[PDB]
C-alpha cells in the first residue's frame, strides 16, 4: 500500500484538499493520510469533520505570530521526521504559505516526491505578495507534479523551467469542495421559510459606504416582503455598529454571526441570489450555480464577468438598490445566470489530482488536462 | 560608505572567489563590504582570507559534527537572519550551491534584504544529480535580485528559469581575478636560483605509472636548457616521489619543492616563462596569469582552453613531450601568442563588475557592461 500524505495547516487549505483526500481513498493501492501543520488543531479538525476526515498526525507549532525565519526553522526538522515516520511515498501540499514550502523542502530533502495543488499562480513580483510569491515559486522548484488550476498557470510554470510532463491542468478543487460542502452543510437554525437571498459585505474596503449599503438593503427588502434576506455579520465593532442600527428592525432581514464553511455553502445553495463584496464567495457561487451580485465596479478575473456567474451593482447606494431589485424582479435572467458554464472547473479536480498521484506511483494512467 | 554589503560564505574555495568582489566593493564610494562566515572552520577560513588582507566581521554558530540536511538548514536560518539584520545589510552576496548558501539567501529575503548570487547559472538539469546542489542553486536563484553569470550559457539557463534580463549580468569568472590577486600578494619560494623559470607540476592519478618516463623526458628538457631553472613542487604522495625523485634529484637546474600555498604558487607561475602540467585546475590558473601552458595529456578535459590557444597538448609519450616542450621553449613567437590569447574564462575584472552591479542596484552608479567571450 502506497501512502500519500496531504500536509496543510489552514481551514481554507483543508477544504480545498478534502476532495483530493476523498478521491485518493477511492484508489486501490493508495492510502491518503493527513498531516496538520498549522495552529488551531480544533478548528482544523472541525473543518475536516464536515467531510468525515480526521488527521493522522500534527506538527507542534506556536499559537501566535512568530518571526518567519523562526517559523520555517521550527517546521523543517519536524516535517522531515513526520514524513519519514508516516512512511510517505508521496506528499501533497497546497497554496503559498511559508509552512507549505518548508514542508515541501523537508520532503525533497528526504527524497519524497512532492505534488503541489493549485500551482502556477504568479504575480511576477517577489515583493508582492510577500512572502507568498516567493513561497510558491520556491515550492515549484522542488515539485514532482504541479497541479495547475488553469491553462495560464501551466504557461507560468513552463516559463520557470517546469517540464510539460510534470504539469497537469486540473481546474479548481475548490469547486469540488463547495459542491460537496453544500450537500453536507446544514442551514443556520431558526431561519424563516424561503426563498432566500444571502448577503455578505465582508470586504473592509467599504468601511464608510457600509452604512449606505445597509440602507439600500433595507429598501430592497421592503420591495420584496415575500423574500427572506439572511446576512451573517462579522460581529465587528465598526461593521455591526454600521449595519445593525439599520437592519435590526427589518422583519424581512435575518442577521446572523459568521457561518462555518459547510453552513455558508448550504445557505448559498438554498438561496435565489447572493449579494456580496468578497471575491472568494463569488467563485463559490459560480460552482453552486447561484447568481451573484458584486458590490464593486471593476477589478478581478473577468472570467465570471464574462457573462453569467456574476454582475456588478457598483458602489452607488441608489445604483445598488436598483441593480439588485432589477434582478429580483427579473428572475428568468437569474435563470440565465444559474445555467452559466463554470469557468473554474467541472467539480472533478480532486479526482484528477488523485489520479495524477496514482500515475506517479505506477498505479494508473496519466489523466488528461481539464479543458474549460 | 553608507550602504553595507555583506558577503556570506563558509569555505576556502568560496572565500577565494569572493575576495576579488570584497576588494572591488571597498573601492566604491558609498559602499562598505562586510564578511559573514557561515562555515565550520573559523580559524581555517580566517587564515585563507589573510592572503587577500581581509578579516571577517561576524561568524555564524555551526556544529562541527555531520548533520542531517533539514536540521542544518534549521540551524542556519534564524541566526543568519538575525546576523544580517544586526549587521545592517543593505545587500547580500552569496556564492555556490550549498544548503547553507540557500539558507542564508532565504534568511536575507525574509528580512527584506536584496540578494546577489555570484557565479550563478550552472545547471545539471537533474534535481537528483547533484543532490541537493541543483535544487539549492535553483531555489537560491528564485530569490536573487541580481545574478552574476560566469558565461552566456549560464545566463541562458537563468532565463530558462524565468529570470529577467535586467536581473542578469554576465561577468566572467571571479576566479581569474583571484589568481591575479594571489600572485600579486604572494611570495615566491625562498632561495631559488636566478631565473628565468619554468614551473612544473605532475599529479594526475592516472599518469602515476608514467611519472618516471615523463620525469626522464623533463630531465632531457632541463639538460637542453641549462640557463632555465625548472621548479617542481612535488606532491607528497610516496607513489609520486618514488617515481620522480630518483630521476630529477641531482639534476642541476631542477628544483624540487614541497607543495606550495595558493599565493606562493601563483607568484611562481607569474614569474615563469611556461607552465608544464597535467592538471586542469593549474592549467586554468596559468591562463589567468597569461602564462603559456603545456599539458602532459593526449586530450583536454575542456575544449575552451585549447580552442582559445592558451595551452598546447604535449601528449604522454616521452619522446613527444621532449619534442613539444623543447620546440615551444625555442619558439618565442608561439609563447607570446599564448600569453596574448584572450582568456576564455574571464578578463580578470569580474570582481569589479560584480561590485559595480551591486552599486547599480543600490543606486550608486550605472549598470556595468557584460563581459564578452
Amino acid at each position: 500500500m502506497k501512502r500519500v500524505v496531504l500536509a496543510f495547516g489552514t481551514r481554507p487549505e483543508a477544504t480545498k484538499m478534502a476532495p483530493v483526500y476523498l478521491a485518493l481513498r477511492g484508489i486501490p493501492g493508495l492510502k491518503p493520510l493527513v498531516l496538520l501543520t498549522g495552529q488551531h488543531r480544533e478548528q482544523l479538525r472541525q473543518a475536516l469533520s464536515l467531510f468525515g476526515i480526521q488527521e493522522d498526525r500534527n506538527l507542534d507549532v506556536m499559537q501566535e505570530r512568530q518571526a518567519l525565519p523562526d517559523l520555517a526553522a521550527r517546521i523543517l526538522p519536524q516535517a522531515a521526521r513526520a514524513l519519514k515516520e508516516m512512511g510517505a511515498d508521496y506528499v501533497l501540499v497546497h497554496g503559498d504559505t511559508l509552512t507549505t514550502f518548508a514542508v515541501a523542502w523537508a520532503a525533497f530533502l528526504e527524497g519524497i516526491p512532492v505534488g503541489h495543488v493549485e500551482a502556477g499562480l504568479r504575480s511576477g513580483n517577489l515583493k508582492e505578495p510577500f512572502p507568498e510569491e516567493a513561497n510558491r515559486r520556491l515550492t515549484d522548484v522542488l515539485t514532482d507534479l504541479d497541479f495547475a488550476p488553469t491553462p495560464l498557470a501551466k504557461a507560468n510554470l513552463l516559463k520557470e523551467g517546469k517540464r510539460e510532463e510534470g504539469i497537469l491542468v486540473t481546474g479548481q478543487t475548490g469547486v469540488d469542495a463547495v459542491l460537496l460542502a453544500a450537500k453536507l452543510g446544514r442551514l443556520p437554525e431558526g431561519l424563516p421559510e424561503g426563498p432566500y437571498v444571502t448577503v455578505t459585505m465582508h470586504r473592509r474596503e467599504n468601511w464608510p459606504l457600509l452604512s449606505d449599503l445597509a440602507q439600500a438593503l433595507k429598501r430592497v427588502a421592503e420591495a420584496f416582503p415575500h423574500l427572506t434576506f439572511v446576512y451573517p455579520v462579522h460581529l465587528n465593532p465598526v461593521v455591526r455598529e454600521a449595519v445593525f442600527p439599520v437592519l435590526k428592525g427589518v422583519r424581512n432581514f435575518v442577521l446572523l454571526d459568521p457561518l462555518e464553511y459547510g453552513s455558508m455553502a448550504a445557505l448559498m445553495r438554498a438561496s435565489l441570489l447572493l449579494v456580496t463584496d468578497s471575491g472568494g464567495l463569488q467563485e463559490e457561487g459560480a460552482a453552486l450555480g447561484v447568481p451573484v451580485v458584486v458590490l464593486r465596479n471593476v477589478t478581478e478575473r473577468p472570467e465570471g464577468l464574462k457573462a453569467g456567474i456574476l454582475k456588478l451593482a457598483g458602489t452607488d447606494p441608489e445604483g445598488v438598490y436598483r441593480v439588485v431589485k432589477g434582478l429580483l424582479e427579473n428572475p428568468e435572467e437569474l435563470s440565465r445566470m444559474r445555467k452559466a458554464k463554470n469557468p473554474y472547473g467541472d467539480g472533478k479536480a480532486g479526482l484528477m489530482v488523485a489520479r495524477g498521484v496514482a500515475w506517479r506511483l505506477g498505479l494508473g494512467p496519466r489523466p488528461e488536462d481539464w479543458l474549460p
